């Protein structure tokens, strides 16, 4: 019954997006005059105004919608549930002229991989939890997470969220950091700033940290806070590209194949932050950047740990709580990075964005993270729309 291949074989008549936007006809005005620069697969049939997946979009079928030239949304199909959790060789997916620079060299930290030095806990990521001792969260080493980004409210100045650097110019965070009506949150570009290269939360880091304005915010078109933070994803463009350093460097983004390889080889991923998730919940506390390694949870155990429906776009991490052992629920910075290291190409990849399940009033077992592995075609279409 379920729709396979992310809807690439689909031949039905669904012609509205998840958010009620009527699809435009594939042959239409700005669907033929400003929508042919993109390379489509001819085996897919672009019929009338029906949702289709002609570009191998891991997210699924989509269609053009009214708005600016190239505007589009995704459609609601019942995709088959997919268990993603099943020199330096890397090749660049995005156009550097719209992505900015940084992709070719992503996930190789100047102070670690580039000097053939291992950070203090990375070997832990590839080791089965022997039961026994756990390596607890501690202060990060200098340069350990040079893709770490802080999102601030401009006025009053206040740390709002974490985020992550994916190029010199683009940053990923959770949509609920920008738009969350339950907490009366509706931030536009001019309400915010970001600081990059930071280690200390409270000390100005002369010659190291960088501040930046945001030029543009793209909330994911599937974002729906109503149904358990569905597609809790946002992409933000820096008004001025940030200069790379020993302290500022982008993380890599994985496709489905790379995600599979990361979860097949690793036992654990890594969460870095200033405990902002725990703090903002209490609003709606470490002064130095923290790092903790957390085991990936088996999907059935994740499904059984919570009341809500856990979709295949979401995963749990943390140690299982016991009579003498608390878990790692609500770890990290809201919208912050959950990363994994590839033992195959030595590079770091973001695997999730810190989210929540029922939230910190009833999440007590594991933390919840939104998968990033489906995002590449979305990011591609967004950056090509924005232009250079
Ligand atoms: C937030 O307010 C903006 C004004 O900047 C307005 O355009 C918009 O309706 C609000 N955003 C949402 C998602 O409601």
């Amino acid at each position: 019954q379920c729709v396979p291949d992310r809807g690439q074989q689909y031949q039905g008549r669904l012609a509205v997006t998840t958010h009620g936007l009527p699809c435009l006809a594939w042959a239409s005005a700005q669907a033929k005059a400003l929508s042919k620069h993109q390379d489509f697969n001819s085996a897919v049939q672009l019929v009338e105004n029906f949702c289709r997946n002609p570009d191998g979009d891991e997210e699924g079928v989509w269609c053009y919608v009214a708005g600016k030239p190239g505007d589009f949304g995704y459609c609601d199909l019942n995709y088959c549930e997919e268990a993603v959790e099943e020199t330096s060789e890397y090749q660049t997916f995005f156009n550097p002229a719209t992505f900015g620079s940084g992709e070719a060299d992503c996930g190789l930290r100047p102070l670690f991989e580039k000097k053939s030095l291992e950070d203090k806990t990375e070997r832990e990521l590839l080791e089965s939890y022997i039961d026994g001792r756990i390596v607890e969260g501690s202060d990060a080493e200098i340069g350990m997470s040079p893709w770490q980004v802080m999102l601030f409210r401009k006025s009053p100045q206040e740390l709002l969220c974490g985020a992550s650097l994916i190029s010199d110019r683009w940053v990923l965070t959770a949509a609920h950091c920008l738009l969350y009506p339950p907490w009366d949150k509706n931030f536009t570009e001019n309400d915010l700033l970001v600081r990059i290269g930071k280690h200390s939360r409270t000390r100005y880091e002369r010659n190291i940290e960088k501040i930046s304005m945001l030029e543009k915010i793209y909330i994911h078109p599937r974002y729906n806070w109503r149904e358990n933070l569905d597609r809790d994803i946002a992409l933000m463009k820096l008004k001025k590209p940030v200069a790379f350093s020993d302290y500022i460097h982008p993380v890599c983004l994985p496709d489905r194949e790379t995600a599979a390889s990361l979860l097949q080889a690793g036992y654990k991923g890594r969460v870095t932050g200033w405990g902002n998730l725990k703090e903002t919940w209490t609003a709606n506390q470490p002064s130095v950047l923290q790092v903790v390694n957390l085991p990936i949870v088996e999907r059935p155990v994740c499904k059984d740990s919570t009341r809500i429906r856990i979709t295949d776009n979401m995963f749990c991490a943390g140690y299982k709580p016991d009579e003498g052992k608390r878990g790692d629920a609500c770890e990290g910075d809201s919208g912050g990075p959950f990363v994994m290291k590839s033992p195959f190409n030595n590079r770091w990849y973001q695997m999730g964005i810190v989210s929540w399940g029922e939230g910190c009033d009833r999440d007590g077992k594991y933390g919840f993270y939104t998968h990033v592995f489906r995002l590449k075609k979305w990011i591609q279409k967004v950056i090509d729309q924005f232009g250079e």
